[PDB]
């Protein structure tokens, strides 16, 4: 065993196989990618990287699976099974690009609309590259793993499929619930990031993962074995999803963290055609195509920000000038927030068209960022997809609907938030943006912006509805 | 000279020598012997803390905020006279909590003396006059530029409210009445202290940042009266604070077992009340329930009385002592389940007494035996949203205050701001008994069209098919 | 199992037998005795009681013994053995009197010189009373304990003996090292109180118990099986004993905490002849004799402070008047601190005589408190009684002397601290005390008091040596 | 207007708009890309923090203390001019740390350019002039009542020392030179920030309370110069701080493996140094080691350069890239053991280079292969006790300062205040090799009459009987 001191979880023992996986270029890459990306430029505590998140997630994947094992030997959880879950935990974020979510969430979508690609599809490919380029496949056999079976089981824990599961049977289904839970989103990923992000952000966590594990249990639920919580834990589960939403409001969708993410993303776009990254057999790739070669994607990290800022080639004057505007803190100015009304959703189809709606300023000048906020399952209540159990009858699982819990829980479980920033920064400009934007809200029958009477005194009498 | 003290929540805090004089008196040191969460200690073993240390934090934070407004806004004319008076209100605001704090004013006195209406604050004010008077403080206030006729009023009114309705300070210094206990919307430093401190000791983490709130607080004209205001951006965090609070009540302050221990103690006190003399003003003897009428005698009434009873041997207390032993041994009245009203049924305080009778009545296939505890849960203002009573302000226009309705914030905020929780416990404890209670109770829920109890299918297999509606 | 949320250790599972032991008058008594006693009147965070200390100690006793078990199955640690250690942990402080250490350390010694008695001799008798008065002896058999053997083993874990051990063999000796370690004082008692006292005091702990357990191991050391630490942990062990000493300086021997302890102790003495406590078969006992009947000692708790203060019988005017002087904060005034020199120890024989030496003020007026400060083993280095082990040879234990560690470790491992307080409080009085006291130091060739030139300007030129 | 920022160590901290102007420059934002503990991150995975956030805390604490003295003692004449200058020194005091902070000024530059003497502070001062000059700050200082001729000196001198030896402020404002970097005894707010922050991120708890120290600090005449002083009672806590520090160096800052990673990087840089151009003032190209001579070019030199190398493909860097890959794969040079000199043998900085040769020489029954790292460990002032250079004061006489020698404190304090630690690593890694290293090294210790290595009987069974003295 090998012990390592993570400040969130303490000293954690790593099995020598997990150490072999860790000490590879593919994994040590996560030392150079920030967890909250743009957040560092707002919360100066948030220097943490995906490397240390990736270790906690592995650690907690083990905690929970040993715990179920101990509490319930009848499950036949093997040391083979425990290792596989730990490995999924470790490798589950292997595929995050530069600035984590900025890459898969803003950059790739703008830079290559033609693909569907997510840090997880990346986490799985990077995992194959890791295994293959570092002779791990042998070492797994060495500790009683069976690669044909287990690499599948690991790949499927991360992403989902590829009864839909080649890796383990319906009798070991609860193992697919640990690292990334499609049934309801209650995963140890969240547990680690809540604790860790709060630690570094300087916000306190309200959610006790240790307690949840104490009360977990595996029960039959429709000829599949799911994980279950004590009946009394249900309150705490609604709170976790609140905590999460609360983290996004305060930190992960901070109005300025987001505009920094956006400014970097634009600089990358300005640089993308002109930056070659060396891959498999010397083939040159661009920042946006590098996700198609894991040799080259290994090299793509937060470094590239500085590669750009510290550059001197004039075909990058474009992108370098943006990034200097961050160093000097000329950000694009925020104009305001608003929300749709009644039953108006906003198609991902239409995001690109929204500045045009907002326009004398040109719409090239506006940015409009549309943020979906849910409890993980779009419109659905994820607690409606959790199985609970009583002290009296510890194997008889049950359902608990919202109305057996409280009336102070939310009526809707998902909303949209629209935020307008302006790229022209002066007071003449920014006033204009503020009048356009407030009339836009009134035109679309969106909400009066919080600041709306103050920034737009002559426009909020336009709407009786305000 | 100043005096430093190390509170583990707020750190080293400087006490003005007047505040030290107030502290070092029998009336205040009394708070060392009263637990903040009372019955909570017998469920959350971390919760040894007493009102003494809460009372210091609240004073400390009362000062923090009032110095802060002062600094940020000199135009407010906040004097060292004013700052002291707020600090003193903070310190003395819980002076009147009885044994086990809330159990006393919330369960005991109501059952033991229906004839009075009385609350730890009415007590905090009387105990404050006693303190001032019995310890020659009145001189010492003049000594630091306080004016007792004016300022003892101002202090008394910060604690309770009145007695423009305020003799103590004008409409131009109204924001000072918002610090220690906020009637406008409940956003007070009392909460801030207890959140931090109760979490510390309970072993829950706090999600609410008081330090941040103070940084963005500011005083603005709102209807020709000067109120405190928050930045527009803080509004999210305020909805969260009231959630945090409600969350604390669910987890800890209304814990099903903490509550039944509170109730068992309260019954033991009732059993002992007729038979325990407490010596007051001029040797007059008072009972536990009448001691609230004499602050000399109420000074002596503390958590001690639990042990005075348990360790006694007088047989007129076999009654109460036997209850309290049943806590030591952990024969509690057994919890049966929880349920909630439906549609828009509230439950009149009129009808609480009648509820066990109802439970005995149910006919699935005595009421002296049942207890039924009705717990009202809100965001402080019964049915109202307290954020709808907060004034915010923009970065652009820092004096122009504004309102922010729920709809400008989120759709994931609560639809209702107050609910009821009904809990049935049974005083007969065995397996034959407790099964019965579980059948009665579940048919009762079905009869009243209340919610299926979460555990309802498991404890009452043959009765939750009675309701199609479940 | 039964879970309970201690804020120091988290949610901890209690075996149903341990719950039965806990839910008794003898144990719930610890809810009404403060851990740091007089400390509460200086550190207002320090409301904590021995009840919750007593649970942590049990919890940690289990942690460590499960851990050795897991790491080393060859030890034959049984569930019988684990329970017994947990029970010792739980019951090890059962015998603390009112204000914990004030009782066994100041009161009983002054009030009954004729006995030798310590909270542990009490912890063992109170344990027999608990077992006997609550039908536990049956319930132990029920979970495979063997009372004749195991109550001995428990009693011996707490106190020591009664190869000197009837409870377990030389092959299970490492179990006697967990709750109270005579070999070197490295016990989980310390671990719990460091963490807990710091939590409540508002001082931070510097010592990581979790890490120590990760590196513990059992090795042969002279045909007895001792617990051993990794070689690298040795630094951290010297630090723990420092942390401890550091806690005593700041908090446990605070000049004012101590004088409050002393004032209470005097009030008790004033009240002792006149307070009857009801024991076995109605026999009446005094506060000082109550340690001779566990029925009556069950009733003796911090309550007695208030029983006195709130009393009205005039044969207690004496003691009640003292306790009011604490409420009002008329403490006896502190005069100063000093230390012996060369090789002058101060016999416990001579403590009573010291005020006489200090004396116009009478010596009835002075108090002189002599505090011994060590690393647990009087003059000895306790690390010189710890066995370590290398990564290379995990069973070959070894010794590590101070000079293989550092030159910044202490030259001596024990010292004395003498503190003079005066019971007459005014400025005329207290000046006098300050001149007496400083001449006293010069007469005994003790150290110049830190404040000595300032409080005694005309006396510190008396000594050339200063 | 003020600007608030949430540092997780100190909370929400208000930044004066001048400080914000200084912060939002290439020279300062550079500190976002330099890790505080450098190689430490590859052992303590929590230690992602950078000098940027340390640099903010140090500024924050520089202000705390100087406002505090001001409040407590108006007679000192501390102006808003003075407070700003100290805050700015705090902010800019680490501006000159190179890549991996201490690895750069402590290992790299010394090996790479013997010809210069240079330290992150000489760099912090030059980078400060560059910042001021390249970003029109000089105007903005006049704007808030600073006087650049005087104040840029005062700032430069707070950071480094001189250039009564101080042009920036008189002997009557000498206590201001004690805040950010204390030559008198090392008791600075730099330490306070790094203790709290490094512990936070390392996963160690701090034992040292800076908040308390500030509460009891006070300025007194000491030899017709005004120094800072501590209460008499604080002295215990000061010995503990210097212990805490030494304790941090043992556990973390000199961790046997963190150090060898620092060394491996340093060798990779050396391998790359001749072959990497960094563009400075007027297009002039500079090497990693010469970049410290041009602040335009040194602005660009950050931790980036590690990855610039690792991700490169130019074959003149096969050298350095191959080393850095050996870190990614965790082929470190293997650690062999630790030992210490004996009696009163120091080890001249003269002789460090010669030590591998000695280890190859030992004849138990090549030196290009060994590395030998000599680590000096003190309480900041080589052989001196820094408490012997602190002025204390009594409650009775708050202006009369005094000395407190070790003997008035304890006998459990350290006999010596500085020691040496010698560590041998071997660059050849296999079992045949590493055994050999372990025999050479243990005979070496016995030859020099150094201490038996703790692991010495186990790694060298046939050699620790060579010494009777063990
Ligand atoms: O007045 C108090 N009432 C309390 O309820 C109290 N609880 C804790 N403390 C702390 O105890 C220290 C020493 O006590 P204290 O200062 O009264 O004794 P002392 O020997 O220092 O005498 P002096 O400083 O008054 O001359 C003080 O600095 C306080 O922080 C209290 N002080
Ligand atoms: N005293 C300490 N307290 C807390 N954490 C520590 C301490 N010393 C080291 N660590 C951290 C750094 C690492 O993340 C982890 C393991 O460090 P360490 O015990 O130094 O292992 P190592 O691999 O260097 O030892 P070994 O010689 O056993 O291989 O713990
Ligand atoms: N070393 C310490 N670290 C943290 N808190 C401490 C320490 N020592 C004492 N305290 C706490 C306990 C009290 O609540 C508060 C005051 O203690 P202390 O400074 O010793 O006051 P005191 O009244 O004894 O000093 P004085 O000599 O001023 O009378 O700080
Ligand atoms: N939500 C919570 N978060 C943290 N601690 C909690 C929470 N709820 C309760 N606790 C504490 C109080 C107790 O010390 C311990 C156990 O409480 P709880 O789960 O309420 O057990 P219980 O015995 O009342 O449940 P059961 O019905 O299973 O018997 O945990
Ligand atoms: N809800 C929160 N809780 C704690 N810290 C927060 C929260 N929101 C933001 N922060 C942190 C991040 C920053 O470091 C600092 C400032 O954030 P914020 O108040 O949102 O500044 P801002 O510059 O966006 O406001 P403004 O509208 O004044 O420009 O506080
Ligand atoms: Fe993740
Ligand atoms: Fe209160
Ligand atoms: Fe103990
Ligand atoms: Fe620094
Ligand atoms: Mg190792
Ligand atoms: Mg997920
Ligand atoms: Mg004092
Ligand atoms: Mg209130
Ligand atoms: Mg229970
Ligand atoms: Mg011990
Ligand atoms: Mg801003
Ligand atoms: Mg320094
Ligand atoms: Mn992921
Ligand atoms: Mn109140
Ligand atoms: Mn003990
Ligand atoms: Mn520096």
């Amino acid at each position: 065993m090998k012990v390592i001191n993570d400040p969130i979880h303490g000293h954690i023992e790593l099995h020598p196989l997990l150490v072999r996986i860790i000490n590879t270029p593919q994994f040590q890459r996560l030392r150079y990618i920030k967890q909250l990306g743009g957040g560092y430029y707002v919360f100066p505590g948030a220097s943490h990287n995906r490397f240390e998140h990736s270790l906690g997630v592995g650690y907690l994947a083990g905690c929970l699976v040993h715990a179920l094992g101990e509490k319930q030997p009848e499950l036949q959880i093997s040391e083979r099974d425990v290792l596989c879950v730990q490995i999924a935990g470790l490798c589950h974020d292997l595929g995050h690009g530069p600035f984590s979510h900025m890459f898969d969430g803003r950059f790739i979508p703008l830079a290559r609309p033609e693909v569907k690609w997510t840090h997880e599809q990346g986490s799985v490919m990077m995992f194959e590259h890791l295994i293959n380029s570092n002779g791990i496949k042998p070492v797994m056999e060495q500790y009683g793993l069976i690669p044909e079976e287990d690499i599948c089981f690991i790949k499927e824990q991360i992403v989902g499929p590829l009864w839909p599961y080649k890796g383990r049977p319906e009798n070991k289904s609860f193992l697919y619930e640990i690292v990334s839970n499609k049934r309801n989103g209650i995963d140890v990923d969240k547990w680690d990031y809540f604790a860790r992000d709060c630690h570094h952000l300087g916000i306190q966590n309200n959610f006790d993962y240790k307690r949840f594990i104490k009360f977990a249990r595996v029960c039959e639920v429709d000829n599949e074995l799911r994980i279950c919580a004590r009946d009394k834990e249900v309150g705490n589960l609604y709170d976790m999803f609140h905590t999460r939403n609360s983290l996004h409001r305060r930190a992960y969708q901070h109005k300025v963290g987001n505009i920094i993410d956006t400014m970097i993303t634009d600089a990358f776009l300005k640089a993308d055609d002109y930056i070659e990254i060396t891959g498999a057999g010397g083939k040159k790739y661009r920042i946006s195509t590098a996700i198609d070669d894991m040799e080259a994607y290994t090299k793509l990290t937060d470094n590239i920000f500085l590669e750009i800022l510290y550059s001197t080639d004039p075909k990058l004057k474009d992108a370098r000038e943006i990034l200097k505007q961050i160093e000097y803190r000329n950000l694009f100015k925020y104009v305001g927030e608003t929300q749709p009304t009644g039953q108006i959703k906003i198609k991902r189809e239409d995001y690109e068209s929204l500045p045009k709606e907002v326009a004398k300023l040109k719409a090239e000048d506006f940015i409009v960022d549309v943020i979906n906020m849910d409890y993980g399952m779009q419109e659905k209540n994820p607690i409606d997809h959790v199985s609970f159990y009583c002290k009296t009858a510890p194997n008889r699982a049950i359902r608990i609907t919202k109305n057996q819990v409280s009336q102070l829980l939310p009526e809707k479980f998902a909303e949209q938030l629209i935020r307008v920033y302006c790229k022209k920064v002066d007071r003449k400009s920014l006033y204009a943006a503020r009048q356009y934007f407030v009339q836009w809200c009134a035109d679309r029958n969106f909400t009066k912006p919080q600041d709306g009477d103050v920034i737009a005194p002559l426009i909020t009498p336009q709407k009786k509805e305000w």
